[PDB]
């Protein structure tokens, strides 16, 4: 029976980037985890009804069409989880124009049934500054009083997910130059 | 299917006022929602069993008569939703006097099933202002920390009905002076 | 009918001692509770299995045995609630190195079903302090945020319960030097 992780953090703040160097780390050490993205997994399916050009228009469509393929994407998901440990690199919620979306409402929790929910964090400031640094998305330059909301909001959806199957809510710090202690902190959950 | 919206916010916050003035500027349009205040659905039923007054004193109550009457109004609410389009303009939570109540337990949420809960939030400074103004009702002199452990525990209760439902948790600031953009942020929700 | 309070609090607060004192002014008026320690309860069934010594080696346990000793204990309480009142001290959410674990978790939450929880609260400081001086544990010398963090977290699993349950969720302060005026809160708060 399979690992599965999901690692959560707003734009900007580094799950992505704290995920592929966790991989990578843990390969060296015999240790075999999937990194799967779950927008791309949904984006797949979006860019292929042709609802969407790019992966920063799915949180403007109309929210019941994200939540339709937002299920396709985790039960496609829960395959990956049979064949091999996964780690699940996406967002405890999503801010579209109609409010906060849970990224794992109970439906997809259930399915997936994670085993630790990672909420990677940073000060607002560090945020705002990476965004500011990088043309490669659409990303949202919002107030650092937006970004404090959504990780505020992000922390209540993630302490709900743990309420309803029992995973455990690590909260990791991603600080600017300090990239590499975030690396060693999650390394040393996932023994 | 019809539309439910609920609006939610602290007394004094404007929940109410942002309500109606929205269904108003809908109805130029022709675009109909029906109000409705969770607390006179309940109130009306309190007043007619004899016990209470006025309605500021419901969540004075046991609160195990108010989940009682709670649970009835939302039957009553749902059974309007078939009907119309409803903006219910309710809680989050309660404050009672022995802790918060959860404005949408998970029954009474499930009955609703809304699509949207709207947070009406600004700082406790202008609430607290604005309760001293007020004398249509019997407003809490609390200081203002108390009212920022309110609208905390709101957001908490809020982000776990958008994991038990799917219901995107949108956050409305309304600032003194600037009621209409406040209007204005959720007419746009509600297109 | 019976009644279920549960106390729950970061390590250092006071809840265990808020509970006592509470249960001693009671029993004067004739009022009778019953005092039921989670992690008491868990440690015989552990220490019957051979898991741990001590019961600070229980949450670095595997949590998948931690919560099937969590489920046992959950289910233990329940029986002690059927034959009198019960004030159940335990934590809303157990900081191990695998994140924030929730104390009641769906299953365990329904088992127990509280009437009310019950949040004792101060400032870090003197949560921090106070574990300075404690030679009972080899007590969590954690920095002040990550208290903070804790106490952050452990209010969003709390009012999770309310959403759930229906529990009141009941703020009290027990601040340095003021234990008295913590337990006449909470003696008010249970009649
Ligand atoms: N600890 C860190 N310090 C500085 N820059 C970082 C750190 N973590 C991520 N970044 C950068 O921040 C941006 C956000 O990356 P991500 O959300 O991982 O896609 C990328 O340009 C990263 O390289
Ligand atoms: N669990 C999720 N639920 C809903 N939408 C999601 C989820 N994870 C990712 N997305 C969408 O995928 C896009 C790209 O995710 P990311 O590459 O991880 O920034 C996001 O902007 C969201 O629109
Ligand atoms: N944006 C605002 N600026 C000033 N006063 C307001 C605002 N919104 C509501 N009020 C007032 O604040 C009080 C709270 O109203 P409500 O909660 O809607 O009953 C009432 O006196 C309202 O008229
Ligand atoms: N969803 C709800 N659940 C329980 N009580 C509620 C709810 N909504 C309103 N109430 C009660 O109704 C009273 C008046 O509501 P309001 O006029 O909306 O300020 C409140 O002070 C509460 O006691
Ligand atoms: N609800 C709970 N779920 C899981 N472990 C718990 C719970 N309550 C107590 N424990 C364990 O018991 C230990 C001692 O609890 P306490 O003496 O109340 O601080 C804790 O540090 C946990 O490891
Ligand atoms: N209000 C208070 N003021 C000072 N010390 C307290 C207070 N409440 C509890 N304590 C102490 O704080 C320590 C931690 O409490 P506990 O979490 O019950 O183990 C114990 O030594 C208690 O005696
Ligand atoms: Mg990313
Ligand atoms: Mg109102
Ligand atoms: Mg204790």
């Amino acid at each position: 029976k399979n690992k599965v992780v999901v690692v959560t953090g707003v734009p900007g703040v580094g799950g992505t980037t704290l995920t592929q160097k966790t991989i990578e780390k843990l390969k060296e050490e015999g240790i075999e985890y999937k990194m799967v993205n779950f927008g791309t997994v949904m984006f797949e399916v979006a860019k292929e009804e042709g609802l969407v050009e790019d992966r920063d228009q799915m949180r403007k469509l109309d929210p019941d069409t994200q939540k339709r393929i937002q299920k396709l994407a985790g039960r496609k998901i829960a395959e990956m989880a049979k064949e091999s440990n996964v780690i699940v690199d996406t967002h405890s919620t999503v801010k579209t124009p109609k409010g906060y979306l849970a990224g794992l409402p109970i439906w997809v929790l259930e399915e997936l049934n994670p085993d630790i929910i990672v909420i990677v964090e940073t000060s607002s400031d560090e945020i705002l500054m990476r965004r500011l640094g990088d043309a490669t998305r659409n990303r949202d330059i919002e107030l650092t009083s937006d970004i404090d909301e959504h990780q505020f909001m992000n922390r209540c959806a993630a302490m709900a997910y743990g309420v309803l199957t029992g995973a455990t809510v690590k909260i990791i710090k991603n600080r600017d130059g300090l990239l590499d202690k975030a690396v060693e902190e999650l390394i040393s959950v996932l023994k």
